[PDB]
């Protein structure tokens, strides 16, 4: 009995192992939020003293309201076309996940606060003009709340700062690239 | 992205393997009910023609108002008072599992509508005089509702008939046994 | 015995899982067929209605010949030259794979009739210009049938419309492309 | 490619760990002959020196000819019947395993060759007054061959005199018990 | 990436989970020392307050000096007298582990003051009177650290309560069983 | 039981399987020494006869004296310097392994003496023009010592023509490329 619980509580591990396997949210064809947790506690171990990263909290305006009016299928080609748009944006290296039902994240390998600022506009902007095929949507934007990743950073901590900033960027009127400490 | 989604797939087919494996109900230390019907699939495939299995289907009276008086903790050590006296009355090599909350399933092969029916007064009587450790019991009592496994038969029909003579059972004034083809 | 048989049948449910992993042919470098069965049945119920994708048949001209003229090591290069050929003409994200001995399958998505016909000729025009390394070929040719994936397809159908397809174009003399449904 | 090679050779070799798990016959219930075979490796090298083990090799006289008259099913009865009436004659903790279609072979912890002599006595009468039941059979006798395990002995090797002994008891007339070296 | 950092990250959980599935000494065919750990975790928490468990610990007498005196083979085979004598010793559903080079540790379920106390002395004697076979022993003897495992407990603690225990039976003579808090 | 030696022999076997798929070294991203080796069993077996195969063998220079004067984490930061210069150099389908603590090991594909020799000596200048950052570094070299891996080859026997080769071109005043048979 105790022998099987402790087996059976065996299997139950591997499975959340298998779990971790499955580490991509196959709508998108982004990573999803679980290995993106991993992923960043990995990258920031990684960093030397005085060394930073990009991170980025990225929502898209009024998304809810697209389902209404289009359905669901469509505010779904919506979420795929801002993978294809990011995907076509950013570089190599460069880690983008999909952060929540409507939300995004990013990370930006030994990235300024310059180069932070500067790629979060490209990709708006690139969301702007975007155009996703099979759906006739009025319009388009995202807001960004960004922030950096120091050593030694606590990453509960730097994502609350990120979403700090989108959130006074929701505020700001949407479509706003807003940062947090630089 | 296909490939992504057939090899993620692929990883779940695993997870639900690992399920497959998970085969006993920790609670009762019994097989659970998924177990159950992968068990009773081989031996009603690997019965001769003109042959035949027991199955009955063991339901315990009024537990949920035990719950209700005495507390969740003491339906469970019921059900353990009950794993445990069953266990006592069957021969080795029959099958017992969990088949719902208060629930429980027997086949018994090879066994006669008379061999299942003295198998299960037995056991239902073994019930009766039981006292779970630590619970102080109004009573204790179960009903039963009994058929046979023939060869070619339906399991979801054959299981059809065993809850229709249990129905009878609680109709009948339960602590009782009934029957449905013999 | 019964949970014997059970458990060793989730044993051989996992051979086979890993069976799904192994999931490309190591000769040509392409994904076997039973990959690509599995990749296109999720290609075929993500289809958008009132759309498409490409399909075609690639099957090799005299190909069995080649192995008795030149021993069967020589249709392995043959087979190498033409996986290197290909995966030079089709775009990212494109799919081919091994298909039989000597046959292969393409999936475009999202392709018409006539951007499939396109990439099917290119195809066909750079196999019959290859040279394989270290064998001298008296020449090169490929035929192939296609058709169209719509939606509401039967996979099994739309396949035996590209081998409809196939069969012409071989009985018309070979090194061309027919089509079924355009 | 040589990486996807490495990659799936790795594959192949866990679904041969899988069917190493998989190590009983599931028709008579026994070990089947691989896994013996590793057993077999394993009880050797735990003997102290100067300590032996038993082993035999048990043939069904006439089975195949019990196939012809009563067909497949039946013969198939038969060999449950020997699994059935051996793991009634054997002790707790012998080895016994099913060696080929038509054969079985046994281990006997610690067992000196008049243990040896007696056990296969014991097990060839008990087959000989046995009774498969659903099938009328007119004959049932076994022969054996019989030998011992010493410290330092080679398998390979100690299963062929066994198999000398027991291919005598064939010639002996069948329904023979017969040793080589004791 | 930091993505094949996690990745790896994974498969070393998997390995890890792998080990717990080898739960047995081999030497012995007990559970092994983390195995136990892991079931009286688990009896710990499914224990009713006011309720206990038997915990002891086993550590035979004059075990080095049996090695240097007889040879480690020897030594190796008077641990599975031990075992042997205590399999026929305990009531089914005793938990007996291998916790070191040469010591146990028991647990009993629901188990008394008392009823542990009867259960190590007729262990303690029990081995006292044994043979091992190869082997000729002049003596054997073991002595007993007891103690109850209460809820609200510290598994950690309990065992030292247990160590003590035995650290006053070797000190009090060997041959014997100490205990504490009864 | 035996058995019990078998079964956990074979879950051993599996954390080495599962072993295998951890392919590659953490801090550079090149496959790691055991992946290596097996590739390369593989590469040499599917060599044509009168065919052959590029390795080489690179140490980095004076790579101990770097740890010394500008710390563990900065000599750290050298080897994924290299990593990305040789990345920049090899041509789609080149095989880089990190072969120990500061060298490494490339196979090229069907390469020729020459083709060898000017991938090294690209290697060579491009990692001597390289900037790690961060890690102010003074000067980085590295030399390289070269064979050919023919058919009915040893692959032992080929890392020590390329170790042989490596000797000299250390000997031989560093920032150079020796090789055996080319």
């Amino acid at each position: 009995r105790y022998a099987l619980q402790a087996h059976q509580d065996t299997l139950r591990g591997m499975m959340r192992q298998l779990e971790d396997l499955v580490a991509t949210d196959e709508l998108t064809g982004l990573f999803n939020r679980r290995h993106f947790m991993r992923m960043a506690s990995r990258a920031l171990e990684d960093l030397l003293p005085n060394r930073q990263h990009g991170l980025a909290l990225i929502d898209l305006d009024h998304f809810k309201r697209i389902n209404d009016r289009h359905g669901h299928a469509a505010g779904d080609r919506v979420l795929q076309t801002f993978a294809a748009v990011a995907r076509s944006c950013l570089r190599d290296g460069d880690v983008l996940a999909r952060y929540g039902g409507e939300e995004f994240v990013l990370l930006l390998p030994h990235a300024d606060a310059e180069q932070l600022e500067s790629c979060c506009e490209r990709l708006r902007l690139a969301f702007q003009q975007a155009e996703p095929v099979g759906v006739t949507v009025d319009t388009l934007s995202l807001s960004v709340g960004m922030t950096l990743l120091y050593a030694d950073d606590d990453l509960d901590e730097a994502l609350q700062r990120a979403d700090q900033a989108l959130y006074r960027a929701k505020r700001g009127g949407r479509n706003r690239c807003d940062a947090t400490w630089e």
